[PDB]
C-alpha cells in the first residue's frame, strides 16, 4: 500500500564517495577498484571555467597535484588521465568497498537516484530522471560536482550519471561514467539553454498504474483510444510520442490491472484535456513522470 | 539550485537490517549492538493476530525459536524480552556495523527517512513525516515490517520509527523503538480507523521559504496577517494552528528571504483561498507539508 518516489539504498555508493582538491577547488570524486573519477573541471579556477582548455590546463598537473580524501585519509596518485570530460586518478590503493559495479550510458526518460555529495560527504538521497532535454531536475549546489546517479540490481550498481554542472535556469547537466555529456552541453561557464522539457508519457502511463493498483482508479474512463490518436494529444500537451515499444514495456501493468494500454492512454487523454478538476492521483495534483514501468513493478512487488 | 524531497544517506542503516524468523513469520529485524529489535508481532501466526495475547504467545518461544540472519550468517540468540510492541533479542555479537544511534519519540509533523526491507534487505529510501493523525504514508508491503525511520545528524543515526501495520485504508502504523506506538493503535488485525489528516502548516510555510530561495515567486503577495487571523483560515482548511513556536523555527527561512513569518502566512491565506490556479510551486501542484524548516536549511545549505 502506499506509492513513494523511493531511490536506491545508497550505501553501496556512499563507499565509494571521496574529496578531490586540486588547487583551491575542491569536488566529490567517486572511487571504485583503484580508480578515482572526478569531474574535469577541478583543474579550472573560476577564471579558467569562462573558455578553459582542458588539455592546456592539465600539463601544468602532476599527479601530486590531485589530492584524494576517503574520509580522513588520504590516497596516494599514481597517475592520472583525461576521459572526455572527467578526470581518472590511478591510486594505489583498491576500494576495499568497491561494489559490483557497472558503467551505464542511460536514455531520456531512465529515472535513476542521486547521492548528492559535499567535500566527499553524502548528504542526502532523491530519484531523479533523464529529462527529455538531457538536463536532471536535482537539488544541487556548488560543492555537488562529482555527485552520481545510479541504479541498483539485487548487488551490482549501474552508475550512469556524474553531476558537472548548473545551467543558469536551475536545471543540471552532467555526464555518464565515461565523461560524455548527456545532451549538447559543455563544461564552460557560458549560458546554455535548454531545449523542451516534455513530459515521459509512458512514465505517466506507469504511474497511472501504479495508482489503480492502490485504489486512486476515479480517473478510468468508459473510453479507448489508438496510438495515432493518442499521439495527436500527446503532441498538443508536449508529451513524447508513444510507441509500440512504450505499450511492449508497459504489458506487465496492463496484465496486473486488466487494463489495455490503449484504454490508460484514452484515461490519459482526458485527463491531458480536462486536467484533474482539484483532485490528486497518489497524494498528486499533476501527472507524475519520474516512474519508469520498471520502477512501478518494483515497488509494487518488492524487489530488494 | 532545485529542491527535492530528499532522504538521509541510508548506509547506516543497511549495516543494522537483519531477518527475523519465528516459526513461519519473517519480518525484519534491526541490530545495534548485540540487541535484535524487532515487531513483536513476528510471534503470531495469521490466526494468532485476530486477537493475539502476546504475553501468552511468548511463554510458547525459547531463543532458538527465533532465527536472525544477517546477510546470509547466523546470529546466535542468547536472550529475548518483550519491550511494549517491540522484541529485543539478544544476540551473542555485537553488530560491526553499528554506527553510532539514538532512540527519539518524534512528534507529529517531523520528518523522518525510512529504508524500506524485506526479508532483511533494503528495497529503497524515501521521505516521510509522521502525520497529525500519527499515522504515516509510507509505501509498504507484506513483510515489510521491522523497517525503520530515522534521521542523521552528522555521524549519528537517531531511529525514530519501527514499521509495524496497514490500516485498511492503506495508511501505515508503527512504534518508536521502545515499542510504544505512535498514536492509538494497537498490533492486532481489527479494523482501526484514523482521524483527520490535517496538513502541517509550519511545513507547508518552510516549504514556501523554500520555493522563494529556489525562485518561485509567483504566490508572494502585497498582504499580510496576523496568527489569529492565519489561524481561523488554517481551521477552515483543515491545517494545524500556527503557534509562536512554529514562527520562531521559521525565523532562519524569514531571515534568509527578508520576508517575515507572518508575511508568509498571508500568501499561504491567498494560496488556500484561490488556489494555485493551474500554477505550481516547487514542481508541485499543491501545498507540500514534508519538508520541516529544518529540511529546507539543510537542503539549501549542504549539510552533510
Ligand atoms: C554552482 C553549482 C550549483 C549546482 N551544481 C553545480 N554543478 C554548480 N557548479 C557549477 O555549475 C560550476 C560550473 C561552471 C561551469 C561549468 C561547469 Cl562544468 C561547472
Ligand atoms: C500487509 C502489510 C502491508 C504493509 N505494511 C504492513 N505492515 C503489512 N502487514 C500488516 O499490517 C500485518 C499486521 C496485521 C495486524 C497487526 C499488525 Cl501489527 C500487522
Amino acid at each position: 500500500s502506499g506509492f513513494r518516489k523511493m531511490a536506491f539504498p545508497s550505501g553501496k555508493v556512499e563507499g565509494c564517495m571521496v574529496q578531490v582538491t586540486c588547487g583551491t577547488t575542491t569536488l566529490n570524486g567517486l572511487w571504485l577498484d583503484d580508480v578515482v573519477y572526478c569531474p574535469r573541471h577541478v583543474i579550472c579556477t573560476s577564471e579558467d571555467m569562462l573558455n578553459p582548455n582542458y588539455e592546456d590546463l592539465l600539463i601544468r598537473k602532476s599527479n601530486h597535484n590531485f589530492l584524494v580524501q576517503a574520509g580522513n585519509v588520504q590516497l596516494r596518485v599514481i597517475g592520472h588521465s583525461m576521459q572526455n570530460c572527467v578526470l581518472k586518478l590511478k591510486v594505489d590503493t583498491a576500494n576495499p568497498k568497491t561494489p559490483k559495479y557497472k558503467f551505464v550510458r542511460i536514455q531520456p526518460g531512465q529515472t535513476f537516484s542521486v547521492l548528492a555529495c559535499y567535500n566527499g560527504s553524502p548528504s542526502g538521497v532523491y530519484q531523479c530522471a533523464m529529462r527529455p532535454n538531457f538536463t536532471i531536475k536535482g537539488s544541487f549546489l556548488n560543492g555537488s560536482c562529482g555527485s552520481v546517479g545510479f541504479n541498483i540490481d539485487y548487488d551490482c550498481v549501474s552508475f550512469c550519471y556524474m553531476h558537472h554542472m548548473e545551467l543558469p535556469t536551475g536545471v543540471h547537466a552532467g555526464t555518464d561514467l565515461e565523461g560524455n555529456f548527456y545532451g549538447p552541453f559543455v563544461d564552460r561557464q557560458t549560458a546554455q539553454a535548454a531545449g523542451t522539457d516534455t513530459t515521459i508519457t509512458v512514465n505517466v502511463l506507469a504511474w497511472l498504474y501504479a495508482a489503480v493498483i492502490n485504489g486512486d482508479r476515479w480517473f478510468l474512463n468508459r473510453f479507448t483510444t489508438t496510438l495515432n490518436d493518442f499521439n495527436l494529444v500527446a503532441m498538443k500537451y508536449n508529451y513524447e510520442p508513444l510507441t509500440q515499444d512504450h505499450v511492449d514495456i508497459l504489458g506487465p501493468l496492463s496484465a496486473q490491472t486488466g487494463i489495455a494500454v490503449l484504454d490508460m492512454c484514452a484515461s490519459l487523454k482526458e485527463l491531458l484535456q480536462n486536467g484533474m478538476n482539484g483532485r490528486t492521483i497518489l497524494g498528486s495534483a499533476l501527472l507524475e513522470d519520474e516512474f519508469t514501468p520498471f520502477d512501478v513493478v518494483r515497488q509494487c512487488s518488492g524487489v530488494t
